């Protein structure tokens, strides 16, 4: 099935998922000089105080930190969004080297990694129904650079040992996603898609301008994870990013 290797990677995906060459695919390059400040954007509201994490899962592509979404507890609203979007999970994309790893790029600059916090529109009852809608999802994207350690990431880093291979999960309750955010919520926004198959075009993207910094040894442990399942030959989980896709005269708006 789909992956990131030579034979199952990003430009193989279109065969099972034709929407890969669609009109609103993600990620994209953010050309800072082409992005326009948008006055009609309301303030962005990230409310993660009541967030209820449950478990961490190696799903063979990345690792997901999953949340209880059966009540309004961790919600994104405002900015380009209408209504309320509930946090369901977060995950990262990263590289084999510090000079690559992010999915979005800024004036063609690649960051060492990218975090995705995934939320679904409550008017649709659940995630499965929301991903059938043009405004079903909202993803908050955050860039990672190598420098100083990110304290609020270490609990994730420390548990990666327990989920080294595909299908492994561990209890991961009481994780606070607020410790992953940069200071500024200045962002770019554009309509787009999931960046993994089925690549559904249901996402309002909100990509923060300010990167978070993580330590060399934090990213190194991401790179010790496995794409393979237990008892299989070791395939290091690295370079699990899709490259930038055609903008196709969508407009990228700046909040700033
Ligand atoms: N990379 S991503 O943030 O666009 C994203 C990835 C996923 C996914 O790769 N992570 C999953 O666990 C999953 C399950 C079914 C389909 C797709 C996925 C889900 C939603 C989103 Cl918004
Ligand atoms: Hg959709
Ligand atoms: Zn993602």
């Amino acid at each position: 099935h789909w992956g990131y290797g030579k034979h199952n990677g990003p430009e193989h995906w279109h065969k099972d998922f034709p929407i890969a060459k669609g009109e609103r695919q993600s990620p994209v390059d953010i050309d800072t000089h082409t992005a326009k400040y948008d006055p009609s954007l309301k303030p962005l509201s990230v409310s993660y105080d009541q967030a209820t994490s449950l478990r961490i899962l190696n799903n063979g592509h990345a690792f997901n930190v999953e949340f209880d979404d059966s009540q309004d507890k961790a919600v994104l609203k405002g900015g380009p969004l209408d209504g309320t979007y509930r946090l369901i999970q977060f995950h990262f994309h990263w590289g084999s080297l510090d000079g690559q790893g992010s999915e979005h790029t800024v004036d063609k600059k690649k960051y060492a990694a990218e975090l995705h916090l995934v939320h679904w529109n409550t008017k649709y009852g659940d995630f499965g129904k929301a991903v059938q809608q043009p405004d079903g999802l909202a993803v908050l994207g955050i860039f990672l650079k190598v420098g100083s350690a990110k304290p609020g990431l270490q609990k994730v880093v420390d548990v990666l040992d327990s989920i080294k291979t595909k299908g492994k999960s561990a209890d991961f309750t009481n994780f606070d996603p607020r410790g992953l955010l940069p200071e500024s919520l200045d962002y770019w926004t554009y309509p787009g898609s999931l960046t993994t198959p089925p690549l559904l075009e249901c996402v309002t993207w909100i990509v923060l301008k300010e990167p978070i910094s993580v330590s060399s040894e934090q990213v190194l442990k991401f790179r010790k994870l496995n794409f393979n399942g237990e008892g299989e030959p070791e395939e290091l989980m690295v370079d699990n990013w899709r490259p930038a896709q055609p903008l196709k005269n969508r407009q990228i708006k700046a909040s700033f």
